[PDB]
């Protein structure tokens, strides 16, 4: 089992999702802690996780939030402390998430499963894990949406790049 040394990450949740929010109808913004933003994608920084490379499994850890709002702060969306979590070829996107529903009151997702990961890359050596993935919504994760999108919709994908140490 191999340490993480340095991961990045890029997703850009949703690109809709993203003019949606900036967009007249939700009229809104999201705000960044320890997470950045560049081409269309939130951009994420970690320096903790593991990877077996003898099995190609693994997490990947990263911490920050992305937070939304919108339709007047009814629309309240936080996504933190991201996880890949990948096992061969397929995986999870795991979070802490809290949203509002359509009348104003919060729930509470824990740290759920927020989409499932399927790589169409993944690379996982002595020093090196890397890897891109299309993120399918899960059922929480729909539910965090208002039911916007059902179970299944097919989000941005997802890509990171790890180095690896400490055997
Ligand atoms: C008073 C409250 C709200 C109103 C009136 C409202 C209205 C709308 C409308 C008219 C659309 C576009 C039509 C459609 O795609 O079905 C939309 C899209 C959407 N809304 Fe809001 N909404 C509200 C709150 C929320 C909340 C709380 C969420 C939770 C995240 C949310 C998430 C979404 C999503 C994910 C979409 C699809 C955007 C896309 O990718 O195209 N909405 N909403
Ligand atoms: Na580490
Ligand atoms: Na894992």
């Amino acid at each position: 089992s191999l340490g993480v040394t340095q991961a990045s990450a890029q997703w850009g949740v949703k690109a809709s999702f993203q003019n949606y929010i900036r967009g007249s109808i939700a009229n809104g913004s999201w705000t960044l802690n320890g997470v950045g933003f560049d081409n269309q994608q939130f951009q994420f920084s970690g320096n903790s996780g593991a990877v077996d490379a003898e099995n190609k499994t693994g997490s990947i850890n990263f911490p920050g939030s992305i937070h939304f709002t919108g339709a007047g702060g009814i629309l309240d969306m936080q996504i933190a402390n991201i996880e890949i979590s990948f096992n061969g070829n397929s995986g999870e996107l795991i979070a802490d998430v809290v949203s509002s529903d359509m009348d104003g009151n919060s729930t509470n997702y824990g740290r759920t499963v927020v989409g499932t990961l399927n790589f169409s890359a993944l690379n996982v050596s002595a020093t090196e894990a890397s890897g891109s993935a299309s993120v399918s919504l899960s059922q929480s994760g729909s539910q965090a949406f208002a039911d916007f999108y059902t179970p299944g919709t097919q989000l941005d994908p997802i890509s990171f790049s790890a180095t690896l140490g400490g055997l």
